[PDB]
């Protein structure tokens, strides 16, 4: 159970791996990798923080037969069979190599912590035993089956992917207060009623639609189930301690049921199908809000959120923004992709750095002049469509682009070989035409913050 060195032996002839020797050389106090050491100078090593050195091998490590902690972390480690026998080691960090085959960590039952994610791990049958971890991190690996997890009983820490569809294994973990199943093929979450402990449940890109079994986790405080077919989410009412609230990317319409979850400070409900936020409107302790991707058009219930300092809105069908104009502590506002064609209300909400409000409506930015603590701006791509005209063959409108200082922009391009003298945009087109349009294209800064206040603006012709 212990490699041995019987006389004094060059480092380099331990430790094979170049870059493992020369951090060796350094470990051992010596001044070359051609000197040798003795076992006694091995005994000594009982941590070894050996991430990101380039390692391919650890050939030699079995010789310090004294680790209790190693980090071989972001390496190009492929076999660990020189751990097989390391039996005081209690932490390994062993994540971002190239590791298949954990079979030499089945007898390492000192275990107590154990990180292994980003590698390229299936079978899991070498932990069974290490029924002392209280840790174990395997996300990011290509595990389909975990039931060597079944007994690891005191575990408080647990990640895994990212081919898992059965969650049994579970159901003793019940110390378990941290759980991260994200990026599996689950959608039956059944077992984790039985978590009771949970805090923290993260179970993002799975393809969970049936929450029901999350009802008496009542001591969950974190919870996110971003990327799943979620739709109906009435067992959330029971989550009074949910503080932090993940659940974009699903199908979520019916917003009732987190009306009481007065306790949330971020709340994320991006990419669902929601229409209606009166039910938010008394979770006044929220700071982060993003109702992007949904079917937003009145946003009045942002009116009583006082804290918010980040929201998001974009891709709605939001004609009024104002209710924004409520919220002094601002600092991020998306809202591109949107109907938005009066800025005003913003003018005061100086405490913005980030601005996005491309693919809107937009005309004058004038209202925009005074937030110079903006450092990121977006305001591309307005489209609209004026009101319809007369044909003419001699048809002419005037231009309301206004640029941040008030000054006018004259028009990028303009159809129909019509032409412009400030402020008119004239045509003569000898037969009836349809519509008419223009662009502009204008790169403007507002406090540190670039972009292109830029159109098209089509006018129909009656
Ligand atoms: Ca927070």
């Amino acid at each position: 159970g212990s490699a041995t060195i019987t006389q004094d032996t060059p480092i380099n002839q331990i430790f094979t791996d170049t870059a493992l020797a020369e951090k060796m050389k350094t470990v051992l106090g010596k001044t070359n990798v051609t000197d040798t050491v003795s076992q006694t100078d091995l005994d000594q090593v009982t941590t070894l923080q050996a991430d990101r050195l380039g390692i391919k091998s650890i050939d030699g490590v079995e010789y310090l037969n004294n680790l209790t902690q190693i980090n071989f972390s972001n390496n190009q480690l492929t076999d660990i069979t020189p751990l097989k026998n390391l039996t005081k080691l209690v932490d390994i960090l062993m994540n971002n190599n190239q590791i298949a085959d954990i079979t030499p960590l089945a007898n390492l039952t000192n275990l107590t912590g154990l990180t292994l994610f980003n590698n390229q791990i299936t079978d899991i049958d070498p932990l069974k035993n290490l029924t002392n971890l209280n840790r174990l991190e395997l996300s990011s690996n290509t595990i389909s089956d975990i039931s060597a997890l079944s007994g690891l009983t005191s575990l408080q820490q647990l990640s895994f992917g990212n081919q898992v569809t059965d969650l049994k294994p579970l159901a003793n973990l019940t110390t378990l207060e941290r759980l991260d199943i994200s990026s599996n093929k689950v959608s039956d979450i059944s077992v984790l009623a039985k978590l009771t402990n949970l805090e923290s449940l993260i179970a993002t890109n799975n393809q969970i639609s049936d929450i029901t079994p999350l009802g008496i986790l009542t001591n969950l405080d974190e919870l996110s189930l971003n990327g799943n077919q979620l739709k109906d989410i009435g067992t959330l009412a029971s989550l009074t301690n949910l503080t932090d609230l993940d659940l974009a990317n699903n199908q979520i319409s019916n917003l009732a049921p987190l009306s009481g979850l007065t306790k949330l400070t971020e709340l994320k409900l991006g990419a669902n199908q929601i229409s209606n936020i009166s039910p938010l409107a008394g979770l006044t302790a929220l700071t982060n809000l993003e109702l992007n991707e949904n079917q937003l058009e009145d946003i009045s219930p942002i009116s009583n959120l006082k804290n918010l300092t980040y929201l998001t809105l974009y891709f709605n069908n939001i004609s009024d923004i104002s209710p924004v104009s409520s919220l002094t502590k601002l600092q991020r506002l998306f809202f591109y992709n949107n109907k938005v064609s009066d800025v005003s209300s913003l003018a005061n909400l100086t405490n913005i750095n980030w601005l996005s409000a491309g693919h809107n409506q937009i005309s004058d930015l004038t209202p925009l002049a005074n937030l110079t603590r903006i450092t990121q701006l977006g305001l591309n791509d307005q489209a609209w469509t004026n009101a319809p005209v007369n044909y003419k063959a001699n048809v002419s409108i005037p231009n309301t682009v206004k640029n941040v200082t008030g000054a006018l922009i004259a028009p990028a391009t303009i159809s129909d070989g019509g032409s412009y003298t400030e402020p008119d945009i004239t045509w003569n087109l000898p037969s009836y035409t349809n519509e008419v349009s223009y662009t502009f294209s204008q790169p403007v800064t507002i406090g540190k913050g670039t972009t292109t206040f830029s159109g098209t603006v089509t006018q129909p012709l009656k």
